[PDB]
């Protein structure tokens, strides 16, 4: 077995090493928690880590991996994890994840072609493939995903249900700046004027959530009005759906999702909506 | 937890029941073995069961399931398993396996379009989807497949490697009638003259295996000659490949695969070949 030093950060890049260490740790009764990331860590990611660490005795495994895009489509990350009490960082190369190339893959259901999948019809196949691999390597009791990527979260629940995966999927609420802006690595691409304008997405959604006492159309129209008031924001979609991303029912709980471009940067956000309250 | 009676046959149809029972049993140190089948059991299947039972202390789980075919594409089974000392039979309905329909699925690599996949280009996606689900439900230490379906075996090894599955894949040699005919549920469709003619497939392959001291072309030509001598046998393919079903190399180990029709029944068989011996 690879060396593992409890109560310290241990970094592995070979899938077999993490699989061996995780197996040994689980046999001692320590539950294993998995937090998938693409690195470039910020407080939103740290919320997922802290949620994992709340589970007593947990070994928190944070993976850092950027999946290659399919056809036609020095940092302080480890220091941050060390300071959070993370004991395993898994940092595989593309070659380690795909030693035989892109061969067997996961084909998501039709939700993957909607919303974020409109612009990127192969994106969620890639996400679900990588998540499935991470789940099998680490064999966590629970895996943590942010509500900010709500469609991703829903698709991961579909993956887990459809393939009978013995893992609990935990959605963690979106961590926001003081003005409401959803934290995201991509926010670093925004210049100061764009960062100021970007508050429109959260302002729109929160407006809608409160407008919703007057019904679904009022909610949608309120959000659209806020977005239309922000000149440098080009909306890609603004959609109200049920909580599983099916059609919104006449009365009940739903989710309002928005994606918009500010210059070259595409931002996304979403919020709970209640109708027929 | 559902009741489990050790040392007796226990039958479950709900995935959750088997998952709960398997988990509990594994915690006691009993290793769990999985033998996937479509029922209609015969001595070929029993070879896989007996291979699983050789592992001391094993809980052998035999699943019986016929997967629905994708678009455009009273028995004594349980008594037989009971007599073999199988403790778990898993007999799910289609609805239990696919409660949300065919949604997330496995997309095999390009080998799935070759050989058996020529006639049935969606067949192995179905096989790999069902096997992945069974593996996740049961979480066996080892899973057993027959060499008779050699391409299936190779694709299952690809599934396990590509998705980082923590299971050992065990291939069990083909069980044959006294004359050589590979046992198969479909043999029951053969009339007596067809059953007699069907010996040609194994005769061809065994001839080839011995001809192979004189090289690959001699092996192929010997097999073709045997098949051409059997009038009621219509060959679909006869292919020599490396052991991973890539191109046969100039000197080394390979596999010769045949598929042929006798009336309305398609039979398959394959054998190890050594060249450059
Ligand atoms: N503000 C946030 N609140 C809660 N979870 C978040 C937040 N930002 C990211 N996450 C979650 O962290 C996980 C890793 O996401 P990822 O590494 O893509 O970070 P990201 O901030 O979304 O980066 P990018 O902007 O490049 O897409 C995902 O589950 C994501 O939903
Ligand atoms: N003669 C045999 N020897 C070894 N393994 C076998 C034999 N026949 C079937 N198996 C294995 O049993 C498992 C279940 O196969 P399945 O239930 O399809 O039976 P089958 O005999 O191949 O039926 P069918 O003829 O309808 O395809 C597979 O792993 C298969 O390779
Ligand atoms: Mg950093
Ligand atoms: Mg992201
Ligand atoms: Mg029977
Ligand atoms: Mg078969």
């Amino acid at each position: 077995i690879p060396a593992f030093h409890p109560g310290e950060l241990n970094v592995y890049s070979a899938p077999g090493d993490v699989a061996d260490v995780s197996r040994a740790l689980r046999l001692t009764g320590r539950r294993v928690m998995l937090v998938p990331t693409m690195g470039a860590l910020h407080e939103g990611h740290l919320a997922l880590v802290r949620a994992a660490k709340r589970v007593p005795g947990s070994v928190v495994v944070v993976s850092i991996f950027v999946n290659p895009m399919q056809f036609g489509a020095p940092d302080d990350d480890l220091a941050q994890l060390r300071a959070e009490g993370v004991e395993i960082a898994f940092t595989p190369t593309t070659a380690a994840m795909y030693p035989d190339g892109l061969r067997t893959t996961v084909q998501p259901g039709p939700l993957a072609a909607e919303l974020e999948g409109g612009p990127r019809p192969t994106h969620f196949a890639g996400v679900l493939t990588v998540v499935l691999k991470l789940l099998q390597i680490v064999r966590p009791d629970r895996v943590f995903f942010g509500e900010k990527d709500y469609q991703q979260l829903v698709l991961i629940r579909q993956l887990v249900a459809d393939f009978n995966l013995d893992v609990a999927v935990v959605g963690v609420p979106t961590v926001r700046e003081a003005d409401g802006l959803a934290m995201s690595s991509r926010n670093r691409y925004l210049d100061p004027a764009q960062r100021a304008a970007a508050v429109a997405l959260s302002a729109a959604l929160t407006a809608a959530a409160h407008a919703a006492t007057a019904g679904a159309q009022a909610a949608l129209d309120a959000a659209r009005a806020v977005l239309d008031a922000a000149p440098g924001v080009a909306v890609d979609y603004l959609e109200l759906r049920d909580i599983g991303l099916g059609p919104m029912p006449l009365n009940g709980s739903g989710r309002l999702l928005v994606a918009a471009r500010l210059g070259t940067t595409r931002l996304l956000d979403n919020i709970a909506i209640e109708i027929g309250t």
